[PDB]
């Protein structure tokens, strides 16, 4: 055993003995500012709120009428063969990291797309910061008890419509979280950072999901400025059905799953592992927050340079 | 460089270029429960609030204000012939880790050594206490804004009266600790905990102060029932006159110095490395908390591990 091992060992029997992460909060009420940031904020730490909201929308928001108040405007939609945008995929001997196939097609095509069983993985992603009375269905004041801690304004706000199919695979952001289901439910798979060393990451070639004439679904890969190939990290392994003995670090890890209803609130803290799966023509929307940054941080690109 | 060697690098340069414990902050008002929670307690951040406290205590308290009022009690003293308690001492040419005399004698004794130059260090620590004359003259909820963060009641209240050759060596507390200055003014150096890797540790063989039968001083080591002579984990550099030459990772060091003067309240975050020394009778009193486990204290376990 090399010291950078036995420096990991010791982190993690820490981490074990202290059963740091090892559960995700559950919240009936919606905590004061204090408490958010006491509590869940300062110790990196998930929480989830049962029925936290009751916003016009929870009630209301369906894709049907979603066309109807939308006006039924042309969306930017992502589509895939396997339901893995973002994800890994094979072809020709080779595994890649492949992106969505982003078209644009009207909102009444892909609640069309969606009602197939048989087709292609469709879901849609709006990022910003019709749209009004959308807005009208929203009270994002709300959330001022977990926004006070991050104490700016939503950096991104994303809104989120797609097929059950469609699995988000396992990633971090440097974000804080603050995640809303609007209708459905959404399964998270969670990993606390620390567990780093315990989650497999390979280097991947990046590559695209592109349509032939015929229809077919393939996969191109993407190249740079000088036309050779661009490359992306990403985690090798999938919480679903993990390969342990591929992947026997992994056995260390220690998921956490919660399943996010509708009203619920999710507190996903940054750099946290997250895999989502989610229930037909799910909807939500989250607000993401730059972090800022404290010696979590630094020990974090540590533990990025020791898993090398 | 190994590979160690190269995440210890990683570790101070992210913490170096985003200004990580990089200085105490300095606040002229007292900050909301929510401000300190969010700036400085989940930051792991030190802060100074200058003229903070109105206590009919910052004023009045001296030696002679508290014989008029306690009325000549006898306490428990510390007393070294070098003025470092906790601190090392050379004998017989072996270095020893070395804790106080403690004796008791008479308040109005103590003030009459705190006259003598000549004597030995004298100072007295209380853990503790509820005294009609004295706990009238504080107000201890004045410190909620903190507390809050805390969440709990503290482990333990010290009072402080000592020499001005008292010098508190370089060590760490695993509490958060607020410190509020009476009389006097107090001096720290402090390290943030991230900092470990450019803070020389030793183990020293552990020894208590005596007086032979003559009056000279000596350094009694410490046994336990086998007989085995008894070791203490300590930080042997001297930010007065720090040896470069004999700790070159020190220079990597970016100690910070703060003067707390009476009324001013000091933030020592939990694990930060403070040295203390103080003006002459200076006179204080600080509130430590047990400190709330997260992944930080993890971290700073696996750099233990990684520094030794
Ligand atoms: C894609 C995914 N969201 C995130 O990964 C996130 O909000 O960070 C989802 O909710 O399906
Ligand atoms: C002994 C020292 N206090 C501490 O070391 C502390 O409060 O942690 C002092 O007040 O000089
Ligand atoms: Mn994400
Ligand atoms: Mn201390």
């Amino acid at each position: 055993m090399s010291e950078v091992e036995r420096a990991l060992d010791v982190l993690l029997q820490e981490a074990e003995e202290l059963c740091i992460g090892s559960s995700v909060v559950e919240l009936d009420r919606i905590p004061t500012a204090l408490e958010f940031c006491r509590e869940f904020y300062s110790k990196n730490q998930p929480v989830v709120i049962r029925k936290a909201l009751n916003w016009p929308a929870i009630g209301k928001w369906t894709p049907k009428y979603l066309i109807e108040a939308l006006g039924d405007r042309s969306v930017d939609v992502a589509i895939t063969p396997n339901g893995y945008a973002d994800g890994l995929a094979t072809q020709n001997g080779q595994e890649y990291f492949v992106l969505p196939l982003e078209t644009k097609m009207k909102l009444s095509e892909v609640v069309r797309r969606l009602d197939d069983p048989t087709g292609a993985v469709h879901y849609i992603q709006k990022q910003n910061s019709d749209l009004p009375e959308l807005a009208a269905d929203l009270r994002v004041s709300d959330l001022d008890f977990a926004q006070q801690s991050f104490n700016k304004p939503p950096d991104a706000v994303n809104f989120w419509l797609g097929d059950e199919r469609a699995v988000t695979s396992m990633h971090k952001d440097p974000y804080e979280n603050v995640y809303c289901v609007i209708s459905g439910h959404k399964d998270f798979v969670l990993i606390p950072p620390h567990q780093l060393s315990c989650v497999p990451r390979g280097i991947y070639p990046t590559g695209v999901y592109k349509t032939s004439d015929s229809g077919q679904f393939y996969i191109e890969p993407l190249r740079d400025e000088e036309g050779s190939d661009q490359f992306t990290e990403w985690v090798s392994v999938d919480p679903l059905s993990p390969d342990l003995a591929k992947y026997p670090e992994y056995a260390r890890a220690k998921p956490l799953k919660v399943r996010v209803h509708a009203g619920d609130i999710l507190y996903l803290p940054n750099y946290w592992f997250h895999h989502v799966s989610q229930s037909h023509k799910c909807i939500a929307v989250n607000f993401w927050y730059d972090l800022d940054y404290d010696s979590r941080y630094c020990y974090y690109r540590m533990l990025e340079q020791m898993t090398s």
